Formats: structure tokens, sequence, C-alpha cells
């Protein structure tokens, strides 16, 4: 759900790193508005749009099958919104990694007026 | 969306007041599995079934009207799920000063183990 993304996250990121992701850009943890002010942070819209997408079942609370074989993101079953939710976080939390090196602290907790700007689609 | 949010949590229950539902209980913050706690964690996930039941449109992304009529949350003139989206967050929001002093700092981040059990239903 998002329990899991958290310990998704965790895994590929060294414990305690979804406590970087609680509130970063305009869309990383609470948020939603303008332009994705880092790609990091724009890794956050996309899971947001993947989300977004998911077709009927609830994400927040949709419970999944993954695993981590050696050390490694998979997810279960290939059957389900399941199949769809399990993706964004696997993506999401690698997207993460793939840009860990560009994550600015100056962007920690920002403020609305930051993202006031016209909204950016999915 | 999670910022119009935030700001109603910052409003109704004063300021810095979001950070406190950053994460706790089975369904507030990060999370998604077993029953509740007491009754603020309750307060969130409705919220979560609020967003839950929602279609058409994404809580997380999604930009309702919103104002507090100079002392309570209200979401103004509608248009759509926007209604719904903004209503969610808004009892949500009254939700929790509905039990402010029942807030539990030690339910305030759960191992994902305190929880470790079958989300119930909406
Ligand atoms: C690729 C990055 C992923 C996008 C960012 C995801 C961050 C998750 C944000 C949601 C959790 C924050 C707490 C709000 C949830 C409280 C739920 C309740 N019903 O209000």
């Amino acid at each position: 759900n998002l329990f899991q993304f958290a310990k998704m996250i965790n895994g590929k990121l060294g414990a305690f790193s979804v406590w970087n992701y609680i509130s970063y850009g305009c869309y990383c943890g609470w948020g939603g508005q303008g332009t994705p002010k880092d790609a990091t942070d724009r890794c956050c819209f996309v899971h947001d749009c993947c989300y977004g997408r998911v077709r009927g079942c609830n994400p927040k609370l949709a419970i999944y099958s993954y695993s981590f074989k050696k050390g490694n993101i998979v997810c279960g079953k290939n059957n389900g919104c399941l199949r769809d939710i399990c993706e964004c976080d696997r993506v999401a939390a690698n997207c993460f990694h793939q840009n860990k090196n560009t994550y600015n602290k100056n962007y920690k907790f920002l403020s609305s007026s930051r993202c006031r700007q016209t909204s950016e689609q999915c």
C-alpha cells in the first residue's frame, strides 16, 4: 500500500530514507501542484500519476504481494490492479535511487507559494 | 490535494499540526493495513476510505476550492469530484479537531508491524 512503498523505499534506500520523502518538491510527500521542482520530486509526480491512472482499486489501502530477491525489488503475482500498484512503488522507490544524487534538502517542506504555478498534466 | 488538505489541518487544528498526521496510527501518514487504533486514527482511515469512494479524479492531485468561513473549514460552491475530495479532506480535518487530546504520541510511528493485520472495509 503505502506502508509497503515505505518499506519498499527503505529497502532500496537504506532504512530511514522514507523520512526524506515525507515532504519534498511540488509533489513529494504532501503536495500536488505547480510543476515538479526536482527530478526526484518528479519521481513523485509519476507515482502520483501512476496511482492516479489505476483502475478502480484503492492504493493507500491496497495490500499486495512484493519481494526483495537478493536485496533487489520484485513484485509478486502479475494479475490485478495490484500488479499495477506494486509497480509504481517499485519504480518509484527505484526512480528514487535513480536520482538520490540530485537531492536538495533546500527543497524540504517547501511552501505552496513555491508551487502556486499552473499545474502540470500526467 | 494534500496541500489544500495540509492547510486545512493547519487551519482547524492550529499550525504545525499537519506534521502530526505525517504519520500516526495504522491509517494516518504512511500505512493502510489492519484495524485502526483509537479515534484520531479512524479520522484518517475514513478519509482514505473517502478518497477510496471517489472516481474520475485524483485526490492527491486534485485541486478543489475551500476556505475557512472565518472560523471553520468550508468547501465552497463545487462542480464535481472536487466537491467531494474537498469534503473528504474537509471533515477528516474537522475529524481530527474532534479528537485532539485523544492524540497518543506513541501512536505516531508503528513498525508497520503494529498494524500487521488485514485492512478492514469501507
Ligand atoms: C515516486 C515518489 C512517490 C510520490 C510521493 C508519495 C508520498 C505519499 C504521500 C501520502 C502519505 C502522507 C500522509 C497523508 C495520508 C493521511 C491519510 C488520511 N486518510 O489522511
